């Protein structure tokens, strides 16, 4: 039950930094979501056919540019090849220089059938809930 999760979006949205956080290349560790273990193996591409079981497009929500790469990206997922796909608006805490409201995160997910979550990878906020709804969203599609 080693699950296997991409991370890809546009340059320097925080891949990276919301890869290392989650597991203190490719990184490893094994989590409990709903009462269940899950072993992700989390692959910061951007630092092999593609044998992803899951899907997350990170965005900046300071950067409106990555944004719109993140949905191209979805898009051609969706042509190309069934496998989730989480929509991630890093950068939460940069309340200032923010391009991308919630709201354009959301109602921009849900019409292009992907799983919406905000996080900061500065302030450790939702990449534990990020990488359990990564789980339970391979969980949805079995
Ligand atoms: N304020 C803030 N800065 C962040 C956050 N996440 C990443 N950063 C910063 O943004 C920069 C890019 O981070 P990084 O993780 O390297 O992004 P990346 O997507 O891996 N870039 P690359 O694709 O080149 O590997 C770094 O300076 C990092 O500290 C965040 O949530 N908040």
């Amino acid at each position: 039950s080693v699950y296997k999760v991409l991370l890809l979006g546009a340059p320097g949205v925080g891949k990276s930094a919301l890869a290392r956080i989650f597991g203190g290349h490719t990184y490893d560790r094994s989590i409990v979501v709903d009462g269940e273990e899950a072993s992700l193996m989390v692959y910061d591409i951007w630092e092999c056919m593609a044998m992803g079981d899951a899907y997350v497009i990170v965005y900046s929500v300071t950067d409106k540019g990555s944004f719109e790469k993140a949905s191209e990206l979805r898009v051609q997922l969706r042509r190309a090849r069934d496998v989730p796909i989480i929509l991630v608006g890093n950068k939460s805490d940069l309340v200032r220089s923010r391009e991308v409201s919630v709201d354009e995160g959301r109602a921009c997910a849900v019409v292009f059938d992907c799983k919406f979550i905000e996080t900061s990878a500065a302030l450790h906020h939702n990449v534990q809930a990020l990488f359990e709804g990564v789980v339970r969203q391979i969980r949805l599609r079995r």
